[PDB]
């Protein structure tokens, strides 16, 4: 049948990101695979238009929620959306800096998931650490998942980036995942997805290449009285 | 001799909250105890001024980070701040509703910690579930702890409140904890404090009485250090 049964195989993915920042256009293409049982996977991304005009760091979350590792007591909404598919409407607001707004669609073709993302990054500080490429690491974080009506789940996160000058650049992440289909789908109750990410420069062309690894797994926390 | 050493026994605390919401003043007083190794404690709170003019739920975080339970390998800043103590500046912004800003000061006296808090709850919706007292549960959540430069730690949280409708009202919690002393205090690496909270009514004669339990413990998530 559908949902998690479609993810019971090694999978591949391809992502096409159509973006702009402060009016400068860019294109990123990324691909990779995720081996069953998922939860730990790599992606290789390339800026097709040459040099990325901003830090690659804030792009980390654009470069597959359905590859997170879930325990059986929590419905894995992102996988349950297949085969009809998944759309995401996401905004990351960077403190003292710009806002990135992304619209994602995800389609499954046999064992390859194709992603299309359009992203607008508005109001980024030309002399800030994103535009000057001064972000170094991405902090592991405990994203919060909430039910959001009949066919959607909301993921809220605090994503901190360490910077060359020691202060954190904090992103406020707010992401609505919506099922493309019309059957009833199980909506998980409140829970958490732990996300650990690392991005590394790859040998660079006339184009920026980056390799990225992500570890992602869900858990819950029981209520009182206990 | 200072810091965590001062939390190796059972302790008590006492809290004075001087508040208002959309003009209306209120005062709360609360106390309780926390027994070693901490991480699970109750507070009894009373609105001295009569009936609380809003839901008690949003007050949960006003009514003791030094009583969270930490494992060995994460520095416990809120305890590390003693004997000199610490202050907090905190904003909770509620979606489609008001914002509460508070300023807390903590002082140790033997094995009691005293807290004084002023809080302004501005812009709350008269028709909303906070003012109309329609919030029922407080969702357990994974608060994020970050070093915040010399002498300070930042705690960020998404704190959901289930409404009577069976909907959700999200508070965006942003809290700065600052050491009040003058020596060179260490600051913890990024980590999390899991917080589970339950409020329960006590029979209100003259004044609103609320009893609140909290489970709070820290953990860290390691970063990837291998290449590829
Ligand atoms: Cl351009
Ligand atoms: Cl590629
Ligand atoms: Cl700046
Ligand atoms: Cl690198
Ligand atoms: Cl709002
Ligand atoms: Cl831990
Ligand atoms: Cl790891
Ligand atoms: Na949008
Ligand atoms: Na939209």
């Amino acid at each position: 049948e559908g949902g998690p049964a479609l993810f019971q195989s090694d999978m591949t993915f391809k992502i096409f990101i159509d973006g702009e920042v402060n009016g400068q256009k860019f294109t990123i293409v990324a691909d990779g695979s995720s081996k069953f049982p998922h939860g730990d996977f790599n992606a290789h991304a390339v800026c097709e238009t040459g040099k990325l005009p901003m830090s690659w760091k804030p792009i980390c979350h654009l470069i597959e929620p359905f590859f997170a590792r879930y325990p059986d007591g929590i419905s894995h909404f992102a996988q349950e959306c297949f085969p009809e598919g998944l759309s995401i409407d996401r905004t990351v607001r960077f403190e003292n800096d710009g806002t990135m707004t992304s619209h994602h669609t995800y389609e499954l073709d046999d064992t390859c998931v194709v992603s299309r993302i359009t992203v607008n990054c508005d109001g980024f500080q030309p002399d800030g650490p994103i535009m000057r490429d001064q972000l170094v690491d991405i902090l592991p974080n405990e994203t919060h998942m909430f039910p959001h009506g009949p066919n959607a789940v909301r993921q809220l996160a605090f994503i901190g980036f360490t910077t060359a000058d020691g202060g954190l650049m904090m992103g406020h992440f707010d992401s609505k995942m919506t099922f493309n289909g019309s059957r009833a789908i199980e909506i998980p109750g409140p829970h958490f997805v732990t996300i650990i990410t690392k991005q590394m420069r790859d040998t660079s062309d006339k184009r920026d290449h980056v390799c990225q690894r992500e570890v992602a797994y869900a858990h819950s926390v029981p209520r009182i009285t206990s």
